[PDB]
């Protein structure tokens, strides 16, 4: 049971789940809640959330963080298997440090 555990989260507007619900299964799981931006991993959102392009949403994008659903947490929590594989479909966005190890500067 280390799934989150590995990595930072952040959660930004309401989520599937409420407020004593969220933050006691994100860190059971070993999931924290960081109060940053791009030091958090993937960030907690809905498309509705997306969709409306706020300036939070900007910073996410501006910090380089993809942003999956709530339900991700459940997706783990249930089932169990490859991590990319979950971020493959789950995944609201196609962002989020995508290049680790290359040089695009000039």
């Amino acid at each position: 049971m280390k799934p989150l555990s590995n990595m930072k989260i952040l959660t930004l507007g309401k989520l599937s789940q409420n407020k004593d619900e969220a933050k006691a299964m994100i860190e059971k799981l070993g999931g924290k809640l960081t109060g940053s931006a791009n030091k958090a991993s993937l960030c907690i959102s809905t498309k509705k959330e997306v969709e409306k392009m706020s300036k939070k949403m900007e910073e996410v994008k501006a910090a380089n963080v993809r942003v999956v659903c709530e339900d991700f947490l459940q997706d783990v929590s249930a089932s169990a298997k490859s991590l990319q594989e979950l971020l493959s479909a789950h995944s609201l966005s196609s962002w989020g440090a995508e290049v680790k190890h290359h040089h695009h500067h000039h």
